[PDB]
C-alpha cells in the first residue's frame, strides 16, 4: 500500500490539452458544457504558446491566434462528444490536412475514471486522470487490439437506410454460414465509448454512409481521423469502405465520412463486403 | 454558489444498503469485486440489526442471519451487474415471495457520478452519491417515464435465436409501416445502465426468451423483479411476455425469467406482437 | 443518508471571491502559489463584472479594472497566508476607506477541509467547501464568540521586544492574581489559523506593536480590517490599543497596524493593560 | 502532467495499519470519532493475521487477539490525537517493551493532505494518502531534521507549573545573552502537528514535567515513544529530561512520561538545563 510517481513544443502542447482535459473532467462530474468545454482547450490551447491554427466541433470557421501566442502546431478537435468524451487530432489550408500527417492524437472518455487514449506515432497509450494529483497515470502502454473480435456496433435502427454491403455484412454476424457463434452486439452511441470498447475489447464499430445521411455523420478532422489515429496505432483498421480514413484529403473543417474500424480482420471482412457491391 | 442541506426499520436498513453502496463506488473508482461488494452488502445488510433472509446473486443457498442481529425485512440483491451497478429488492420460504410484495427496492449506477434510483412505494426519486459528505443527494423526485419513446434495446446478435414475437417487434421499430421514423437502437449490455437510460430517456428494453436461454437470462429476485419495481412506480411496465414481472411466483432463488420493460405504450405494442402469436 | 441541497452585484462579486477560493483550495491540496492564487482572484474578481479598484497583498500598487468590466465594489484581499489561508474584504482613493465601510469580508481556511467565514453585516456564517459539488455548504449561522475565553496566542518568542502593556497582560494570563487557572496558550503562526481558533473556541489573539516592528506586522487593508471585521460580527472585538482596527484611517494600501482581537472580555482585560502604561 | 507509478508479516501488518489511517482520514474530512477510529485500526490489524497483542490509548486493558488470528507483532497506538492524527508503534508483558525494541512506528497527519511519517529502521520516509489511488505516495525518502533549528514549542500557560530547567530554557530561548535573535515560538496544541513542525523546519518541543503532572502528560507506548522513534531515526533527539524516551522501562501501559525532543543541539541545551539543577 505503498506507491513512488515518476514522470514519464508538441511535449507542452499535450500538458496543455491533458489539463483542459482535467478541467472538462471536473464540469462533468456535476449545452452549457459545450461551450464551457470549448472554450477551456481553446484559452488552453491558445496559451500553451505552440498552436497557430485551431479547428473545433463548436466553430464554424479556424480560430487563428495571435502572434505573440503563435507556435507550430494545428489542433483539430471535439471538446464534448452515460459517458461522453474528448477528441482532438494534432498535425486554415494547414488545418486541411489528410489524416497521415497527425503528429499527435487522443481521446478521454469521462466515466468512473476519466481515460485518455493517447498515441504520438509509436503505439497506444493509456492513462487514468487522478484528480488528486491533478496527473494522468499510464495504466497500460502499447496497446493492442484483437486481430479479431466478437462484437459489432452500430445504430440497426437505420437498417431500412442501410447500403447493401452493411445489410450483408450485419446478416453475417448475426447468421454465420460457418457455424461460429453470432457476434454480440453493443451500441452505446457515444462514439468515443463505442469506439474505447472496441479498442479494449475487440471487434467492429460502425457509422457507414446510409440514406439520410450519404456522407455519413461523424466528422473527419477531429472524429474519425482522430481515432483512425488511435487505431491504427493499436494495430487495427479504419476505413470509409473505400479508402483508410486517414488518407481522406479534406476539402472542408466540418466535412462528414463513413467510419468503420476496429480489429483488423473484422474491417477487413466488412470491406469484402463493399467490394463485392 | 452557496447551499444549506437538509435531511431528507426499513429506514436503517436502506441506510446500510446505501452505505454497502458508498462502499461499492470506490471499490470501483479504482472479479475480486464480485467477492468484495457481496460482502460489503451482507456484512452492512447483517449488521443493520433488521435482516432475516438474505438472497445474493453470489451465494447459491440464502444467508439467514444470527438472531441477535435479527430483524423482519428479506432482501434479494445483485451487488454487482462501461457502467457497472448494484441492484436490491427488500420484501427460505420467506425469500420466494412474488415481486408485489416488496417494500423497498432500487439500484445503483457507477458512472462517473454513483446515482441511486429508490422506491419505497410512492414513486421513484433519483440520487447522486456526494463522496465529500458520504451522503446520497436528491436529484429528482418521482421521476416519470415517457407514455412512449423512440428507442429500442436489446442484443440483436441473438436473431438467429428469437421467437417469432421479438422477430415481428424489432421488425417494426426497423421499418415502420405508418410511415414513422424508424427507433434508434441502444444497447449498453449492462442492464443497470440499459434500464436507466429507458427510464430517463424513455422507451423499452428487452431481454426475452430465446433458443439458448428459454427461460430469459436475468434473473428473477434481484434484477428484473427490482428493476420492475422501479420501472412499475414510474408509470412504465414490466412484463415476461406473458404476465407481470412483479407476478411470478418465484419457485427458485436463481430464477431466471424473460424481462420486457419500458414505456407503457412500447411494453404494449411488445405484447400485442405476443398475444398474435 | 439521505439529503437535499438549497441554495442559499455584491452577489456576484461574492460568487467569483468563492470560486477564486475554490480553485486555490485544490491548488494547495498539491512561493509558486502566491503568484498563481494572486491572478486567480484578480482575474476571477476582475470577470465578475463588478469591481473596479483592487488592492493585493502581491501588488505594489492598486490594480485597476477595464472600464467594460468595471463595477461598483473595491476588494483588498490577502490571496495566502500548516493551515493557510485567503482574506479579504469588501468596500486608489477608492481603495483606502476605514474599516467602518466594509460592506462585506470574510477568509478562508485551507485544512483537511476547506472553511469560510463570511458576514455581509448581519452575522457570520461559516461554511464547509463541498469539492464534489463545487459549491460552499453552511454549517453554522451567526456564530458567535464567547464573552471570555480561556486562551491566548502570540508569538512570546517577542517578549524581549513587547511594550509594557502586552508584558503585564502575559503576566496576568500566566499568574492570575485571582486564583483562577492560567490561560492555555495556542500560537499555531498563521494568521488565519489563529484567528478561526479564537473565534470558534474563544480567547485572544495578538500581533501587537513591539520594538522590531512599532507597527505592528499585519496589514491593515487586507488582514486586519478583514477579520476585525468578521470578529466584531461575531461579538468580539479589534484593537490597535489605541482604537478599534475598523477605525482606523488608512494612509497607505500596504499600511500595518498592530491587532488585538477576540472575546469582548479578554480584548477589554488587555487595553485596560495600555491605559495604565 | 503524466506519471508512473510503482510499488514500494510486518509488511502486511502496515499494510493495514495505513488502510486504517486511510479509512481514519475520511472519517475525520466530516468524540464518536475515537470510538470508531480505535475500532477501525484494532479490526484491521486483528485480522491482518499478524498481531497477538495490541494497546490502545482508548482501552484500559491489552486487548488479546483470538488465536486464529494470532501473529509476531505487538502495537500499541493513539487513534486520534486543526491537526489531528493517529500514532502507532509496532514492536500483556509482551506490551510493556523499551522503546529500543521497535521494529517499525509512524504517525498520521491530517491536514488538507494526509501525511504519514514512517520508520521500520532505516530512516524516516514521508508519504502523502492519494485517496483516489487509496494508496500512500512517497514524497521524501530518509527526512532528516536540522542539527539545530529556531523555534521553541511548548504551552508557556503553564509557566507558574513549569520546574526550573524549563523556566531556564525558555529564558534562554527569549533573551538569549549570546546576542542571537530569540527563537520563534509555535504551540498548535497537537503533539502529532506540533512534533511534525520540529521535525520538518527544526527546534525543540516539549511537554515536560510541572507541578501539574509531575510525569508529564503523553503516554509513554503509544505517543512519546513512536514520535521518540521517530525523531532519533530522523537525526534528533527525545529525552524525559533524566533518559532518552526510548530506554524508558514501561511500569504501566498507560503510563505517562515527560517529553523533550527535536534538533539534537536544541535538546541538548535543554538538557544542560537540567543537569545544571
Ligand atoms: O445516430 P446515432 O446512432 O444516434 O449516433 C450518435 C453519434 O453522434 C455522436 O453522439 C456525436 O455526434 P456528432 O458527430 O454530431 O458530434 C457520436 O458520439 C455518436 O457515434
Ligand atoms: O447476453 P448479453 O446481451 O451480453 O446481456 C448481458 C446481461 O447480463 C448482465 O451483464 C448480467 O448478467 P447476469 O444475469 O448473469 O447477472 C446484464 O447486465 C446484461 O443485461
Ligand atoms: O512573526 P510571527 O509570529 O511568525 O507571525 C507570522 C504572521 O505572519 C503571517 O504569516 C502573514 O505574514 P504577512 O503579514 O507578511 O502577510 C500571519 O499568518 C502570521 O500571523
Ligand atoms: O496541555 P496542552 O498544552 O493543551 O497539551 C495538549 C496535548 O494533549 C494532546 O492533545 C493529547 O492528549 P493525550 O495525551 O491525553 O492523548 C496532545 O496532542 C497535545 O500535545
Amino acid at each position: 500500500d505503498m506507491l513512488t510517481l515518476t514522470r514519464y513544443e508538441l511535449t507542452q502542447l499535450l500538458n496543455s490539452m491533458l489539463t483542459a482535459i482535467k478541467a472538462i473532467s471536473s464540469a462533468v462530474r456535476k449545452k452549457k458544457l459545450d461551450v464551457l468545454s470549448n472554450s477551456l482547450v481553446i484559452n488552453m490551447l491558445q496559451s500553451s504558446y505552440s498552436t497557430c491554427v485551431l479547428v473545433s466541433e463548436e466553430n464554424k470557421d479556424a480560430i487563428i491566434t495571435a502572434k505573440e501566442k503563435r507556435g507550430k502546431y494545428v489542433v483539430c478537435f471535439d471538446p464534448l462528444d452515460a459517458s461522453i468524451g474528448t477528441i482532438f487530432a494534432i498535425y486554415e489550408k494547414d488545418a486541411l490536412q489528410c489524416g497521415r500527417n497527425i503528429v499527435a492524437a487522443g481521446y478521454a472518455l469521462y466515466g468512473s475514471a476519466t481515460l485518455v487514449a493517447l498515441s504520438t506515432g509509436q503505439g497506444v497509450d493509456l492513462f487514468m486522470l487522478d484528480p488528486a494529483l491533478g496527473e494522468f497515470v499510464l495504466v497500460e502502454k502499447d496497446v493492442k487490439i484483437k486481430k479479431k473480435g466478437k462484437i459489432y456496433s452500430l445504430n440497426e435502427g437505420y437498417a431500412k437506410y442501410f447500403d447493401a454491403a452493411t445489410t450483408e455484412y450485419v446478416q453475417k454476424k448475426k447468421f454465420p454460414e460457418d457455424g461460429s457463434a453470432p457476434y454480440g452486439a453493443r451500441y452505446v452511441g457515444s462514439m468515443v465509448a463505442d469506439v474505447h470498447r472496441t479498442l479494449v475489447y475487440g471487434g467492429i464499430f460502425l457509422y457507414p454512409a446510409n440514406q439520410k445521411s450519404p456522407k455519413g455523420k461523424l466528422r473527419l478532422l477531429y472524429e474519425c481521423n482522430p481515432v483512425a489515429y488511435i487505431i491504427e496505432q493499436a494495430g487495427g483498421l479504419a476505413t470509409t469502405g473505400t479508402q483508410p480514413v486517414l488518407d481522406v484529403k479534406p476539402e472542408a473543417i466540418h466535412q462528414r465520412v463513413p467510419l468503420i474500424l476496429g480489429s483488423p480482420e473484422d474491417v477487413q471482412e466488412y470491406l469484402t463486403c463493399v467490394q463485392k457491391n
